[PDB]
DNA sequence: CCGACATCGCATCAGC
DNA sequence: GCTGATGCGA
DNA sequence: GTCGG
């Protein structure tokens, strides 16, 4: 459903789950507003009254009010004066440097920390981290598209295979359902000699090797099966400079790896779909492993799985298409 | 009435 | 110094 | 904030 159906009632809504999050650290009103906001965009009836919207899950009393009020009057009175609060709008801005949680602005603010320039001018005060995200504000915000992201595919998988043949690199994420653009890079990785039972320097080494061919520009964290980092394409010569993008790699044991890319391969409207569909069938699935429940609830161990097709098989469902995966 | 609401790796903090 | 708690991104 | 035990 399009946006100009109920995008007026969504823009409320988000707004209000990021005030939630990042001014009042409510998590759990947060995720509230995204999932009256997510039933809201899907409902393909421009809503007439807040009770009309109240029939969806998740849309309950107190959003039915307001979205009264916003069809009465075009806005939302709390709102517009939250959006006009120095303290509120500032703290809540800061937190779209990645890095600055709702927790840590809140304390920039509280100093008198208020913008990126404020930010600039303290540099000391910021992890490396939150400097990262602070040096690519912008970059971060911007979306990549699926022709970037496969020349990024190209590069990751050839110094992937170029340390050791017998990796297996897969780029998961929404571009492997076919996005045309994507938020960042998602690229799992595993070996033969890495299992659930069993060098720590399997994942460093990758990370090695794109650093040296100037793929990976700077690190936000690592440690030994998960990357978090920025790359870059190499310009293409007199011309303009690309983005610099975000980038995950992680590595998995061999054994875990089809669950993972299931699992990584989103989206979670989908994921959570099959764990729960899924359920019914007595299997219950984590990132890791599939296990059998259960007859008073007691899961067994882990079944083998050699493919993404496989965990497909234990729940008698359809396999689906990376690119049929939206929901 | 009143608790659950994804879950996990990693960096940094609080505390010993 | 080490362990555990907390913040953070996703 | 919403849902539901
Ligand atoms: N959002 C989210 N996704 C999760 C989580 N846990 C696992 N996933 C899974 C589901 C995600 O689909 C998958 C990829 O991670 P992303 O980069 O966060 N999402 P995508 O690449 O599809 O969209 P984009 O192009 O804008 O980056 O990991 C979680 O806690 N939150
Ligand atoms: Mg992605
Ligand atoms: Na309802
Ligand atoms: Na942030």
């Amino acid at each position: 459903p399009q946006e100009t159906l109920n995008g007026g009632i969504t823009d409320m809504l988000t707004e209000l789950a990021n005030f939630e999050k990042n001014v009042s650290q409510a998590i759990h009103k947060y995720n509230a507003y995204r999932k009256a906001a997510s039933v809201i965009a899907k409902y393909p009836h421009k809503i007439k009254s807040g009770a009309e919207a109240k029939k969806l899950p998740g849309v309950g009393t107190k959003i039915a009010e307001k979205i009264d009020e916003f069809l009465a009057t075009g806005k939302l009175r709390k709102l517009e004066k939250i959006r006009q609060d120095d303290t509120s709008s500032s703290i809540n801005f800061l937190t779209r440097v990645s890095g600055i949680g709702p927790s840590a602005a809140r304390k920039f603010v509280d100093e008198g920390i208020k913008t990126l320039e404020d930010l600039r001018k303290n540099e000391d005060k910021l992890n490396h981290h939150q400097r990262i995200g602070l040096k690519y504000f912008g970059d971060f915000e911007k979306r990549i598209p699926r022709e970037e992201m496969l020349q990024m595919q190209d590069i990751v998988l050839n110094e992937v295979k170029k340390v050791d043949s017998e990796y297996i690199a897969t780029v998961c994420g929404s571009f492997r359902r076919g996005a045309e653009s994507s938020g960042d890079m998602d690229v799992l990785l595993t070996h033969p000699s890495f299992t659930s039972e069993s060098q720590p320097k399997l994942l460093h080494q990758v990370v090695e090797q794109l650093q040296k061919v100037h793929f990976i520009t700077d690190t936000l964290s690592k440690g030994e099966t998960k990357f978090m980092g920025v790359c870059q394409l190499p310009s293409k010569n007199d011309e303009k400079e690309y983005p610099h993008r975000r980038i995950d790699i992680r590595l998995i044991p061999k054994d875990q790896y089809y669950c993972g890319v299931l699992y990584f391969t989103g989206s979670d409207i989908f994921a959570k779909n099959m764990r729960a569909h899924a359920l019914e069938k007595g299997f219950t699935i984590n990132e890791y492993t599939i296990r059998p429940l259960g007859v008073t609830g007691v899961a067994g161990e882990p079944l083998p799985v050699d493919s993404e097709k496989d965990i497909f098989d234990y729940i008698q469902w359809k396999y689906r298409e990376p690119k049929d995966r939206s929901e």
